[PDB]
């Protein structure tokens, strides 16, 4: 079939699995079987390294993420970095996948095509994230939400100057999260620099955007310095 | 293999899940395999469905049955229909198909071909006796089991003017459980109706055929009279 | 892949069932699967009358070694071997099976190709041995265990003329298994006679090789008498 009923059928497969429906051998080879369907190869080989026992399933979605990159699937993508998000308890970074999916779904459907390589670099910006996660290195977790907050400031940036209203109010609630995930983490001032990010945005869209330049240069300003 | 072996293997499977020993999962994926192992695709693709948990395990086999309809595969049939009576708790229904699977293997090693049809008819007629219970609908259940006692009246009729004999004593049998059927539904008329065809075979198998025509054109317009 | 990879993968996964990680219906999918990928049909129909139902795991352990001797498999007919052995409350006769693969792998990496048939004598032995115990037929046990004595007495024979030292211990250490298994069989006579063999070994190992010849032709004509 289509791509799209591909990533519904192993995200599916997927929540089985992590719901306790299912098991990893039952998993394995629902998934090598919906793959090979497809005509992925070496999607059904790295799940067949699954089905034999050398790898978790971790690290499988992880080599799964990697491969799909490099094909260039997006649903795929955007499954695969949820249920890697979801083997980790961080709700607030499935949330922000979310948000970000419906924004790549909204922009797909437009002939807007500049935004597709920023969601892109900010999926990139997620996947590192989330290896530093799995490799428990709490230092790099904050220099890449830098880089992630960084990234959405250049988005609304772009934003502002056009008409979009949706866009701010999903960049708002996405900053909002991060500033969450950064008073988490004990620090003070990437949240208060993800904050003004997001105070900035608000007033954008509220219909005073002059006093938002001011902002926003302090933010990025703030960002550039934290992050040396 | 041929043709029969994949029924065997299919059936099998079915009693697996069905005694508890297997899983929706392992059903489905061992369906599966042996649908594809015989080049059966479309199967494949139903069975793929219950893979993906979109449908479940009663929808797929009657999926499954109305795709051997179109394709003409017999023993698969019976099997499933026998799968589709058995998941309804409704072993009357199991017992005349078994009856009807003997009756059509009698056949098929002979060269009445006349029988195959009215086999083939009745077995649409049990299908949707099996899809209007399937929909809770009491209404038609009835009204298809008049048409399968007027179908079993057609084949007795043509077997009593023929040698025949373990086919009227099979008849008999199928007829006596549809009228404990029609007792239990909270039914006389038609109840009665299917006993009158049933001592009119009787009568025809003991010796005393004069005395069956009147019984059977009376069971007849009886038959007639209560469908409309 | 190549076929050291496949008998790494179909171990691995009978190594699950017999752990008890896995069920008998996800162990036949997931060879039949390993089979299926590697373009072994044959193995494949073998494991697919175990998804049937139609056999067990052992008789599907011994038709797929079967196979692989017809095949020509040496590392798979070692892994069978030794699933077939534990399946079988045996461990030593597995210690036996690990001791033999040790040599083989000892003797593929340089140009020793005699020992490779006397190897492939000893493993039909083994063969024999496994399917007369699953027969429960324990006075074919001893006369075939006898021929194995006389098997790693030819090699010992051999061995003893080059310069070999390891392979000395492993015979050792093999005869001595065979004799606690005749000692367990209550048989003396034969259990003498493997001891008599390992004593013959150590000699020649540790130097003292002029004493070996006589029990050596002792030990052989003790064992020739033995069978008949
Ligand atoms: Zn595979
Ligand atoms: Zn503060
Ligand atoms: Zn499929
Ligand atoms: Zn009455
Ligand atoms: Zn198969
Ligand atoms: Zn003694």
């Amino acid at each position: 079939g289509t791509m799209e009923e591909l990533a519904r059928r192993v995200g599916r497969a997927i929540e089985r699995y992590l719901n306790g429906e299912i098991n990893e051998v039952e998993l394995a080879l629902a998934v090598g079987h919906i793959f090979r369907d497809y005509g992925l190869e070496e999607l059904h080989e790295i799940v067949d390294r699954l089905l034999a026992g050398e790898i978790s399933v971790l690290e499988m979605l992880f080599r799964l993420y990697e491969a799909a990159v490099k094909l260039g699937l997006d649903d795929l993508k955007f499954v695969l970095l949820k249920a890697i998000f979801k083997l980790l308890n961080e709700p607030k970074m499935v949330k922000i996948v979310e948000i970000l999916e419906e924004m790549y779904k909204r922009a797909v459907k437009k002939g807007d095509e500049e935004t597709i390589k920023l969601l892109k670099e900010m999926l990139e910006v997620l996947f590192e994230i989330a290896k530093a996660i799995a490799n428990n290195d709490k230092e790099e977790v904050k220099k890449l939400l830098a880089k992630f907050v960084l990234l959405l400031l250049e988005m609304v940036k772009r934003a502002i100057k056009k008409g979009d209203k949706e866009t701010l109010k999903l960049i708002h609630e996405i900053l909002d999260i991060i500033a969450e995930i950064f008073e988490e983490l004990g620090d003070d001032e990437l949240a208060h620099a993800a904050r003004l990010v997001s105070k900035a945005a608000e007033l954008a869209l509220k219909g005073k955007k002059e006093e938002a330049e001011k902002l926003f240069e302090i933010a990025e300003e703030e960002l550039k310095e934290l992050i040396e």
